[PDB]
């Protein structure tokens, strides 16, 4: 399904992390016991982890 981010994530602790802005929407595929969801861009360019607790539904 596809979620908001409802914070900034700048996405500095590794290059495996997924940068946010407040308001992106983007789809997330799993949500993992260590706090952390892999997410997608809309258009497909770019994926990564975000936190799991940013994210609300779209």
């Amino acid at each position: 399904p596809m979620f908001e981010a409802a914070y900034d994530f700048p996405g500095s602790g590794s290059p495996s992390e997924l940068p946010l802005k407040k308001g992106d929407v983007i789809y997330i595929t799993r949500e993992e016991p260590s706090g952390w969801s892999l997410g997608k861009l809309l258009d497909g360019s770019k994926e990564g982890w975000v936190p799991t607790a940013y994210m609300k539904p779209h």
